[PDB]
C-alpha cells in the first residue's frame, strides 16, 4: 500500500457511466472478515451424517475468506439494469479494476460477559489473486456471499472451501490437498491497500431480445415453394380407401408440412409441475420424477439443465420441476418453503427456437411399414445436437451469475454456464483474503508442540469493482413500439427496489434482458 | 541418394532429447520388404468365402509395402513414456524427418531344397511419399506392422491393399482403382537413400492428466446458493400427503440438487461384462447384445465408441464388451484367446466428467403428470451433444495409435479419433515402397503376352523417423503428492518392459499418460 | 527498517521456481517469541539432577531466542520433494536470502484472573548474525524448534542455550562463557525490518540415487579374466586328501572369487533387532549391547554411526539398534512411546556399496598355518578406512536436516554430517533474536541493585528464506522404467501429508531421495 494510521488508503467509487457503446459500472462496498477455523485447515466429509450416496463428499475447509461479485446486482443498479436492457441487443464485459483498501483489523477482548473491541494497529491481512487458476475455482456454483446489491449494505466474507475426488465419504489417492499460504500473498497493515486489474476474453455478447419470428414460420405466407412433399398415402374420396402416392407442393396454407433448413434446439425433458397444487400428482417425485444424470454411481439433478422454454402458449402457471432457475425472497427460509417466498424465472421468450422444457422434442419413425405392418413413431424426449440445429441460451438475471470457468477438458460443447451467462477459459481470478494469526502470550519454557493460543480478532474495510462493459447497440427497423421492462405506476405501500420502514432492500422480481426484439 | 556400393548412406540414429518444452525422439529400425502379389496387383473380395452381409468387401491388393511409425512406442522407450507422464500435463507432434537409407538388394535362387542368396547390385527399391493424398488412407486402422517398440528388432514391411464402395461382393462404377506406379517415385539403388520431411497442423495437447473434481462437486461445500428448486409436491408431516408446492435454496447437504451449469459428456450404452465369467449370461451376446451402428445395411460394431468411464467407483471387474481399447499379449493367438493373454486398458480416470460406459445417461420425463396421471419417467441410454456438455477425449497409450486421418466430409463433430490420439485433416503422408521387378531371361523370339518370369528377390536397410514433440508443462499448486507411473520395488523372475531368456521383448501392460492431476 | 505503524514491512513470499538446473525455494511464516529466562544468563548444569557420569554437563541458558531453517521441510512442500527426487541424481544449495519483517511487540498486563495484551509500539526487537561464528554453533544438532513444514502453521522461537567443558558437573578454567549482547545486534521496532543473504561453499551434489550394481557385480559376466587364484589347497578325488596348490582362473560362475579393485565401505557393526519383540532378547540391552564411542571417561552412544545398509536382501523386520534415523509420529510421547508411534527410515539403497550395518565387515587371517597348526581367521566387526574403498553416505530426508557446520579441527575425514546432509566449514549463519528488556517503574530514590522488574512482553512477526538450489539432471539410458516415489491410489478416510478434521499437517512417511539409478 501506503502510508498512515491517519490517512485513507482509497476513497468511495460508486458510480455508472454511460458512454455510447460502453458503460462503466463502479461498485464499492464495506466489509467485514472473522477468523475462521481458528486459523486451521480442516479436513471435511460426508462421514457419520447419514448421507445418501448421491450426498457423499470429501475436502477441505480453509481459514481463508474470498471475495465474489459474480452477480450482475453487484454491480448495475435496477435503473441502470433497465438502461441496459430496453436499448441494447447485447452486452459483454472488457475489463475490470479491484481495489482493497482502508483496511482496519480489530482484537476483541471478552471478559465476563462484557466485549470489548479495540484497534490492532500492527496487524494485518492477508491478500493474493489465484492468477494462474492453481486452486480449485469455487465461484460460478453461485453461493451466497457475493457484494450486496444494495451499496449501503455491510457483507460478510464467505469462507474458502472445496472439494476433490471422493469413493463414498472416504479420499483416494488422486485427491489433491491445496495449502493457500503456499502462495506468495501481499501482507497488509491499516496504511496499505491492494489492487489487480484484469481483462476479459473475447466472447459472444449476451442475447438481450427475443426473437420476433420462430423457426417454423421464416417463410413468406405470400408464394408457394418450388418443391413438393408426400401429402397422401391414400385417396382422397375415391371409395373407399386405396393405396397412392399423392404428391403437394409447399404452400401457405400447409406451413406445418413446408420444406425448411433449420431444427430446433436440444432437449432433456423435464416434469412439468402446477403451481396450483391441486392440478399436481399427490406424491413426493422431485428426486424420483427428476431428470438426473449418472456420474460414477452418484445421481445428480439436472439443473437447471439444457435451455428451454418454460411453458408454451398460455400455460404460464406450469414450469420445469428443475428446469428454471429460481430466487428466494427475503422472507424465504433455507429450507422447504413456501410458493410465495421465492421467485420462479420464465423463459418463454425462446420458445421461437428452443423446445418447450416439458414436452417431447418430437417424433421418429421406429419400424418399417407395409400391407402387412402398420407405420409406427415413437416419442424423443432427449435428443442431442443434430447438424442444423439452433437455439438460443438461458437469459441471464440482474440476481443472476455473471460468468463461469468453462472446465479444463479435453472437450466442451458450447460452453455457456447453463444457469447462465458467459463461459470463461480464463475467468477473473479468485481473490482470496485472510487475516494474520496473531499469537497470545507463549509460555516462558520452550515447547514444540502446534501454537494453539491466539488473539481474537477480525478485520473491515472497504473493496471496489470497476467493470467496463461493452454494448451491441440496436438497429432495428420495427415500425410499432416494444415490450419495455417498466415499473407499475399504480400506487401501493412500498416502491419496488427499495427499502422499507425497517430499512430491509428488497428484490420483488426477477429482471431477465429479453424486451427488444431481433428477426430470426 | 548418393554413391558407393561400399559407402554407408546413413547412420543409426536412435535417441532422445529433453530441451524444456520440447522432446525430440529419433528411431532407426532395420526392415525387410519381400515382393508381393509376385508384382502383381489383384483384385480381392469377399465373393466365396461365405462371408455374412456385415462383412462382405470389395478392393484391391498391391505389390507394394509401406511404412507406419503410427505407435507411441516406435519413438517412446518406457523410460522416455515414463518421463513424459509424470510431469507433462499433455503433448503434441510438431514436426518430422524421415530417412530411408543403406537399401541392399538381393536375389534368392533355389536350386533343389538349397537355397541361395546374393547380392543384386544394380537392382533398385523404389520410394513415394503420398503427400497430395491421392490415395486412400490406409494408416489409422491400427493395423499391425509399425516399427517395433524394441530398436533391435527387425521387421517386415506390411503389404498395402484398400477398399471401395462394394454392393455385398460385388462392386459399383463409383468404385476407384489406384495403380502406385502412375505417381513419381524415386529409385533408389544400394548407393542411395529417400528422405523427407513433415510439419504438423496445429492441434490441441493430449491431456496427459486426470481431473481431481468431477462435474457435481465444483461448488463450495460451506455457502449456499442464492438459487431455489422446487423440493416437495407434498408436505411435509402434515397428515397425511397433501398436495403442495415446497421450494429449497441450494445448500451443502444437497449437492444433488444444486442448479449447475454443465452437463457430462455423450453417451452410448454398452453392454456390461464381467472379467469373473460366472457373472454373465450363458449365451454368446457379442454381436447380438453388442451397440452397433447400421451403414447401407451393413452391421458395424461400434468399437470403442464414444469416449466413456469403464467403470464406476469400486467396480473394477467389469468393462464395456466393446468400450475399452485391449492388446493382445505376446503370448495371444489370433483368435479366441483367454483372458490372460490379453490387456484390457481402464479409462475410469474419465468419470469426473464422461458417462460411465455401460449404464444410463440418465432419466427423462416422458408425460405431463397430474391428479389422474402419475408422473412417468424414461432411461436415457443414448445422448447426442447437448449444449453445456464437457467431456474428456480417450486417452492414448504406450502402445496405441497417434493420429488418423480426418475423412474428408463436408462435416465432422469433434474429430478426434475415437480409438485415440490426434486428428489430422493433413496427416503424415503414406509412405510407399516396392522392388523393382526384375524380369528373368526372356525367349529369343517376341511375344506380346504379359511378362510373368521373374528373378526372386527381396531387400533390406535402415530407416529414421526423427519427431519433435511441444510439451505443456505442470504448474500445479497442489500441496500432497501425486499418482505416478511406478515400476514395482518387489522382486521378480523378469523385469517389466525387457527381454526374456530367449530374447523376446515383452510388454506387459498398457501403460496411460493419466497420472498428474487438474482441477476442473 | 523504514516508515510506519501503519505500514507493513514485508510481504508474503512462499512458492516454488523450477528452471531447468536450479529450483528457487522461498518459504515464509510467522513466529512468536516469547521473554526467556526474564532477560537473564543462567549458568546451567547436571548438578544435582542425579545424573550419570555420561550425563553431566556445564553450560549457559540465554535470554535469546533464535532461527532455524535446518530441516528440508522448511522448504520443499512434499510435492516439490516429489519432483526433486523424481527427476534428479542430485542437488545442493548455492544461495539463500533472509528477511524478518513485520514485527509487532506487545505488553502482557494480569490482575486475577484476567490478562490484557496491547500493543506496546514503541519497543524493540533486536536481531543479528553470527557471521563470524563466534559463538557456539547450535544447529545441525537436530534440535526441533525450526520453521513448520505447513505454511500455515505459527511457531514458538526456541532459546538460544550452549555448552562448555565440564568435569562431572563442574566447569574448569578452560569453559567459555558468552554475551550476545556483547555483538552489534540491529534494533527494530513495529516499523523495521531485517534482511541478509548468503552464498553456499561448494559442496559435492548430494546423490538422490540408488546404484543398480553391486561392487561385488563389476565383471563382465560372460568373459574369463586373465588372472589366477589358488583354488584347491588339496586334491580333487585322488584318494584321499593330499596336499596340494591348484589354481583357476577368474569365471562367471566364481564371481566370488574373482581378483577385484574395491573394497566396500568402512563398518562399526551394530547390534540387529526384530520388530517382533519376540525375536529379541528378553532384557535392557541398549545402553549395555549398544556400540558407544569413549570420550574423556564419558560414553557415548553412536547414532546413527557410519554410513551402513540396514540390514541384508528380504529382512526389512531388523534394524541397528541406533544405526537408522528414526522420526517420532505426531501421536509421539516424548519418552518410552511404542513402535507404532515412530517412523524408522531405512538405508537399504546402500548395500550396492555399504557393509550392512548389523553384520562383520568380513573376516581375517589371523595366524600361520602349517601341517602342524590349522588356518585361523576372525570376524571384523569394525573396520577404518582402506585404500580402494568406496561408500556412499547416509541419505537425506524430507524432514532431517539440510547440513552442520564441520568442526574446527586439524583433522577430518570425509566430514559429511552423520546424521545426513551436507557437512560446511562456513555454513548459515546462526540468526539470533530477543525481545529488548522494558524496566517497569523505577522507585523514586536511586538503588543500584541490578534491576528486576519489568513489563511482560513478547513478539510476533513473519520471517522468510529464500534458497537456490542447483539440480543434476539425470542422464540415464536405462531402458527400463525407474522406481517412482508415488503416492498410493487405492482409498482412504485421509490424504497423505495433509491436515485432519481438526487441522492437523501430519507427515505420515519418511521421504528419502534414492529412486533413480546409477551405474557404479
Ligand atoms: N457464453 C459463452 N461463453 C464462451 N463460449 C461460448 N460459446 C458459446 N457461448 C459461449
Ligand atoms: N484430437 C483432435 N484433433 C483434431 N481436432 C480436434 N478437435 C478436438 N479434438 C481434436
Ligand atoms: N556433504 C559433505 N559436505 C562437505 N564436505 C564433504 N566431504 C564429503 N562429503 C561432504
Ligand atoms: N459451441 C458451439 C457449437 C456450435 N455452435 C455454437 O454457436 N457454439
Ligand atoms: N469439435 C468440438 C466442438 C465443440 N467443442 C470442442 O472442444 N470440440
Ligand atoms: N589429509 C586429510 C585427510 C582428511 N582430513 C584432513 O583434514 N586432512
Ligand atoms: N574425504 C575424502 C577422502 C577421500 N575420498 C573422498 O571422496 N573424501
Amino acid at each position: 500500500g501506503a502510508d498512515g494510521v491517519g490517512n485513507a488508503s482509497g476513497n468511495w467509487h460508486c458510480d455508472s457511466t454511460w458512454l455510447g457503446d460502453r458503460v462503466i459500472t463502479t461498485s464499492t462496498r464495506t466489509w467485514a472478515l472473522p477468523t475462521y477455523n481458528n486459523h486451521l485447515y480442516k479436513q471435511i466429509s460426508s462421514a457419520s451424517t447419514g448421507a445418501s450416496n448421491d450426498n457423499h463428499y470429501f475436502g477441505y475447509s480453509t481459514p481463508w475468506g474470498y471475495f465474489d461479485f459474480n452477480r450482475f446486482h453487484c454491480h448495475f443498479s435496477p435503473r441502470d439494469w433497465q438502461r441496459l436492457i430496453n436499448n441494447n441487443w447485447g452486452f459483454r464485459p472488457k475489463r475490470l479494476n479491484f481495489k482493497l483498501f482502508n483496511i482496519q483489523v480489530k482484537e476483541v477482548t471478552t471478559n465476563d460477559g462484557v466485549t470489548t473491541i479495540a484497534n490492532n494497529l500492527t496487524s494485518t491481512v492477508q491478500v493474493f489473486s489465484d492468477s494462474e487458476y492453481q486452486l480449485p475455482y469455487v465461484l460460478g456454483s453461485a453461493h451466497q456471499g457475493c457484494l450486496p446489491p444494495f451499496p449501503a449494505d455491510v457483507f460478510m466474507i464467505p469462507q474458502y472451501g472445496y472439494l476433490t475426488l471422493n469413493n463414498g465419504s472416504q479420499a483416494v489417492g488422486r485427491s489433491s490437498f491445496y495449502c493457500l499460504e503456499y502462495f506468495p500473498s501481499q501482507m497488509l497493515r491499516t496504511g496499505n491497500n491492494f489492487t489487480f486489474s484484469y481483462t476479459f476474453e473475447e466472447v459472444p455478447f449476451h442475447s438481450s431480445y427475443a426473437h420476433s419470428q420462430s423457426l417454423d414460420r421464416l417463410m413468406n405466407p405470400l408464394i408457394d415453394q418450388y418443391l413438393y412433399y408426400l401429402n397422401r398415402t391414400q385417396n382422397q374420396s375415391g371409395s373407399a380407401q386405396n393405396k397412392d402416392l399423392l404428391f403437394s407442393r409447399g404452400s401457405p396454407a400447409g406451413m406445418s408440412v413446408q420444406p425448411k433448413n433449420w431444427l430446433p434446439g436440444p432437449c432433456y425433458r423435464q416434469q412439468r409441475v402446477s403451481k396450483t397444487k391441486t392440478d399436481n400428482n399427490n406424491s413426493n417425485f422431485t428426486w424420483t420424477g427428476a431428470s438426473k444424470y449418472n456420474l460414477n454411481g452418484r445421481e445428480s439433478i439436472i439443473n437447471p439443465g439444457t435451455a428451454m422454454a418454460s411453458h408454451k402458449d398460455d400455460e404460464d402457471k406450469f414450469f420445469p420441476m428443475s428446469g428454471v432457475m429460481i430466487f428466494g425472497k427475503e422472507s424465504a427460509g433455507a429450507s422447504n418453503t413456501a410458493l410465495d417466498n421465492v421467485m420462479i424465472t420464465d423463459e418463454e421468450e425462446i420458445k421461437a427456437t428452443n423446445p418447450v422444457a416439458t414436452e417431447r422434442f418430437g417424433t421418429v419413425a421406429v419400424n418399417f411399414q407395409s400391407s402387412s405392418t402398420d407405420p409406427a413413431t415413437g416419442d424423443v424426449h432427449a435428443m442431442g445436437a443434430l447438424p442444423g440445429m439452433v437455439w438460443q441460451d438461458r437469459d441471464v438475471y440482474l440476481q443472476g451469475p455473471i460468468w463461469a470457468k468453462i472446465p479444463h477438458t479435453d472437450g466442451h460443447f458450447h460452453p455457456s454456464p447453463l444457469m447462465g451467462g458467459f463461459g470463461l477459459k480464463n475467468p477473473p481470478p479468485q481473490i482470496l483474503i485472510k487475516n494474520t494469526p496473531v499469537p497470545a502470550n507463549p509460555p516462558a519454557e520452550f515447547s514444540a508442540t502446534k501454537f494453539a493460543s491466539f488473539i481474537t480478532q477480525y478485520s473491515t474495510g472497504q473493496v471496489s469493482v470497476e467493470i467496463e462493459w461493452e454494448l451491441q447497440k440496436e438497429n432495428s427497423k420495427r415500425w410499432n413500439p416494444e415490450v419495455q421492462y417498466t415499473s407499475n405506476y399504480a400506487k401501493s405501500a412500498n416502491v419496488d427496489f427499495t427499502v422499507d420502514n425497517n430499512g430491509l432492500y428488497t428484490e420483488p422480481r426477477p429482471i431477465g434482458t429479453r424486451y427488444l426484439t431481433r428477426p430470426l
